[PDB]
């Protein structure tokens, strides 16, 4: 393979041939790649509309990468809750918020995450203000998983080869098949996942990666353009278990939830977004909670995909997710979290 | 603007807004644009289909920061032969035999070059193996253009400020749109040309940016490939005349040549293709010669277009150039021109 090859077929407008895709990604965390052959081959891919074979081989080469947690301690049913980030709409951090309840709830969570790149403030920036440590290495997220009931991947700790990738990805600002990446590359490799996607032609594309390693996620896209379950109108989800995608439309009017406007859940900066987390996890009504609780169930529904129907999931979900908060569970994981921290 | 406006509106497969390729072709003109920005602005523009306003505004910009001749050294009537290049191909040099013949008919030739960039040898290379002065300065190809009657305006002495999009058009190694600004970006801007596309698909798009110039212009695609016409098929002629465009298909069968292989064509070195200038212009006849006067008389009717009647035209074109040949006019011109350069 040479770049002029694989350049040349993408913007040809044709599928690459299998292996590729993996071939021009290992050479781009290697180092061995030109900022122009990085741009060329991202937006190339971009506009011939990449395949779930192709999106898997890139996902594929970053996960060899990788550093990986240690051997035998994440549990295998452990679930993600994480987006691509890139919605355009500064909202709180929810699939963080979501993340705490469903440890919580007693379901073990992994969160890839990262700081803001489009947004004031993203999950690690508002949990390095609420206090917990976003910067461990392998050995001590394995142990806030164990000792907490959740554990957090700081993307670039554990992606140190993707930092060629991230520089071009900054300097040409649009997104591209690379903003994908992120919620396949978690480096705990849970099987389970809530997984946002603010791009809705590339969330089936996403679905069938997960399908691909038989996962149990939902790919999720809100109506109004958020990357996670929103409330202020449907959203679309691509259901993915058994190795097959459902193209679903969910209502939160089904679950009695009252329509919100995207105002209401608007975030501001790092500090804004810690005081927002606090808030919900104290009991606070109104339009965050809701937002918060129908994205933890949705996590808690990928979770029992593992194993059945979708009425009986959701309802358990919301119900777990619900006490969670209601019961102090939450707000009580939160400060051991911090605590776990402060205490090497 | 910004590169994520234009990057984005040519990644949802969108026209630019009139003014938004010339910023951005600006800015790579400046040295304001990082590689991955320039590789990203020429993927994308290629694969959204570049429109001939886009396409001008980009030779436009060029233009501008280009070397002019001096005020008054090129005549109304001066045309160029150039082509895109890339063909594929490997043929011998047909543009610049073809340019040295219609100047020794009389009509002057202002031709814009390049070295080699995927053939063996170009028609800079060829021509430095002559022993022509390829690199002279505006005032010194003004002279060249008055007293030999041909003038090489070399695209890297001319055009500085494009140094940072040739890195990267070489880096990616892939044709992209700026593959088609060579022949619309002549610093001395003559009106006429016999202009080659080795880009099917785009050789209306670079008439329509002459028809815009109103240029006389023949844009023409062998059938069989070549940034030429060739003399193994027909070609497909985009006539630019008055301010528009008319595709037509040519047969030189109807001049009475004959059909020639296009491995007859095949050149090599630079030392292999000076050679082959030496034998047409010491009048060997056969393919080669044949694939020269053709594009030859095209050049004349291009030239007899800024005035003229389609097949008389042709006929003529062809009288003249064989008749600078015969007589060993071109032979002579060749001679001079390499004097020339000696002489300072
Ligand atoms: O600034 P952006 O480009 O829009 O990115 C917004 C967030 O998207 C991902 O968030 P994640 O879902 O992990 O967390 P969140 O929903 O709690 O913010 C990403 O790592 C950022 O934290
Ligand atoms: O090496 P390539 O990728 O194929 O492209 C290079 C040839 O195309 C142009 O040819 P021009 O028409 O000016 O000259 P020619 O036809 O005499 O070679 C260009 O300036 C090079 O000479
Ligand atoms: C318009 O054509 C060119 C202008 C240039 N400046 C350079 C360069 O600086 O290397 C190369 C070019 O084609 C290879
Ligand atoms: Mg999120
Ligand atoms: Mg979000
Ligand atoms: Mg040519
Ligand atoms: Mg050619």
């Amino acid at each position: 393979p040479s770049w002029p090859q694989i350049l040349g077929r993408l913007t040809d407008n044709r599928d690459l041939a299998r292996g590729q895709a993996a071939w021009a990604m290992d050479q781009i965390m290697t180092g061995n790649a030109r900022p122009a052959q990085i741009a060329a081959f991202a937006v190339a891919m971009t506009m011939k509309a990449p395949t779930a074979d192709e999106v898997g081989e890139l996902a594929g080469v970053m996960l060899s990468h990788a550093h990986p947690l240690p051997a035998d301690t994440v549990p295998d049913d452990a679930v993600d809750v994480v987006g691509t980030g890139g919605d355009g709409v500064n909202t709180v951090n929810l699939s963080t918020m979501a993340a705490i309840v469903v440890a919580a709830a007693g379901v073990p969570v992994v969160k890839h995450g990262n700081r803001a790149a489009s947004s004031l403030s993203g999950g690690a920036d508002t949990l390095e203000a609420l206090g917990v440590r976003i910067d461990l290495g392998p050995d001590l997220v394995a142990r806030s998983l164990a000792e907490v009931g959740i554990g957090f991947c700081f993307a670039p700790r554990f992606h140190p080869s993707y930092r060629h990738a991230a520089a071009v990805r900054r300097e040409i600002g649009v997104p591209t098949v690379f903003n994908l990446l992120g919620p396949l590359t978690n480096p705990a490799r849970p099987r389970a996942g809530l997984i946002g996607c603010a791009f809705a032609d590339l969330a089936e594309v996403m679905a069938g990666v997960f399908a691909a390693r038989r996962s149990s996620v939902l790919v999720v896209h809100g109506d109004d353009g958020l990357d996670e379950l929103t409330t202020t109108t449907t959203s679309t989800i691509w259901r993915v278990a058994a190795g097959s995608v459902d193209k679903l439309t969910f209502d939160p009017a089904g679950f009695g939830f009252a329509r919100a406007q995207l105002d209401q859940l608007a975030g501001g900066d790092a500090q804004a977004n810690a005081a927002a987390v606090r808030a919900v996890l104290g009991g606070a009504r109104g339009p965050v909670r809701d937002a918060v609780v129908l994205n933890a169930a949705g996590a808690i529904v990928a979770h029992a995909g593992l194993s059945a129907e979708w009425l009986p999931a959701w309802e358990e979900g919301l119900r777990r997710a619900s006490a969670a908060i209601d019961t102090g569970a939450a707000e009580q994981l939160l400060a051991r979290w911090v605590r776990f921290g402060r205490q090497i």
